[PDB]
């Protein structure tokens, strides 16, 4: 057992991996939480090599299911008054977006129920408002959404500032293992419903800079933060979407590695100041805390390579060893 949680989600098989009809070779076993792969493709091998983690989502896996057993305990936490992460690991396409951000599925005007398709971020804010409001708390609410592409910090949320300003940082006399983030637009929310207008503003943001700077999502890893005021606690709930798996942005990854393979282990030095992205997320994961990892893969024989690199990242991270009959 340990505040540190690593799960696997495999996606479906999308239409362009049907399309060159590839076939899968991942096997997700969650009650065992287990999943194992292959090796060849007609020879039918027998490849063993399973993997375990705290908890494993099949091809069928919905959205809420993934929300229920990943995030209700740490928002919990967070309302408690202490500071979370939440990350998504993967080769590009996998479904780190599609897990943390979700979609909405062209079905127009949506009551106040959350959409079957949206994601943890949706999430997350409406049971916000929902779970403070019904205990009568005083509460503010207010997120953040940076950018860091090649190690410089850029601001989605600022309307302002049309281009990209590599946002200045320090750590913060006021704590230490501390930042601040000179400049960073913190957009305040009233309504719950809120949450789906500043995932508009950021995306064309997020665009923006990807079509004016070369700037695109795929490598650049992507900080949600949202903050709780209540009384007199304070919670702040990170969602970092990271890059895509597979010389500067694969060291910040290795990092961040490095740092929770620190976290896991009990050892000394955790070098959170290797990287911008550990540094600032420094402040949720130092002081105690609930951190969850989830590694999305894709069940193609086209992707084998880097399924298996995703998956290994993820038992460097936290290492359990498979238990009886693999
Ligand atoms: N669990 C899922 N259910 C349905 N579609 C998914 C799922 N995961 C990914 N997708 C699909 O795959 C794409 C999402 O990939 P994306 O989130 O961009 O990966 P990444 O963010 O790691 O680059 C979209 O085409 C979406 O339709
Ligand atoms: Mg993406």
């Amino acid at each position: 057992g340990k505040n540190i949680q690593v799960v696997v989600r495999c996606r479906p098989f999308n239409l362009a991996e049907r399309k060159a009809s590839a076939h899968s070779i991942v096997e997700c076993d969650p009650v065992r939480k287990e999943v194992s792969v292959r090796t060849g493709g007609l020879a039918d091998k027998s490849s063993r090599k399973t993997y375990t983690f705290d908890m494993v989502f099949g091809a069928s896996t919905k959205q809420i299911d993934v929300y229920r057993s990943v995030v209700c305990p740490i928002l919990d936490e967070v309302i408690m008054g202490y500071n979370c992460t939440i990350f998504a690991y993967g080769q590009t396409g996998t479904g780190k977006t599609f897990t943390m951000e979700g979609e909405r599925s062209p079905n127009e005007e949506y009551t106040w129920e959350e959409d079957p398709l949206a994601g943890i971020i949706p999430r997350t804010l409406h049971q916000i408002f929902e779970k403070l409001t019904d205990n009568g708390t005083e509460f503010s609410v207010k997120v953040s959404l940076l950018e860091i592409y090649n190690e410089e910090l850029f601001d989605l949320l600022n309307p302002s500032s049309d281009v990209s300003e590599r946002l200045q940082m320090f750590d913060d006399p006021r704590n230490k293992r501390g930042v601040i983030i000179k400049g960073l637009e913190e957009i305040t929310v009233h309504n719950k419903d809120e949450v789906y207008q500043i995932l508009e503003k950021g995306a064309a943001k997020r665009t923006t800079a990807a079509t004016l700077m070369n700037a695109y999502s795929s490598c650049s890893h992507s900080v949600f933060s949202v903050t709780i005021h209540m009384k007199v606690k304070i919670g702040k709930l990170n969602l970092v979407d990271l890059a895509g798996s597979e010389g500067n942005i694969n060291q910040s990854l290795l990092t961040l590695g490095r740092v929770i393979t620190a976290l896991v282990e009990r050892t000394p030095h955790v070098p959170y100041r290797e990287s911008k992205l550990t540094r600032i997320l420094q402040d949720s994961l130092g002081g105690r805390t609930r951190t969850s990892i989830i590694a999305t893969i894709s069940p193609a024989s086209l992707n084998l390579e880097e399924t298996l690199s995703t998956l290994e990242y993820a038992h460097r991270a936290k290492n359990i060893l498979n238990k009886p009959e693999v």
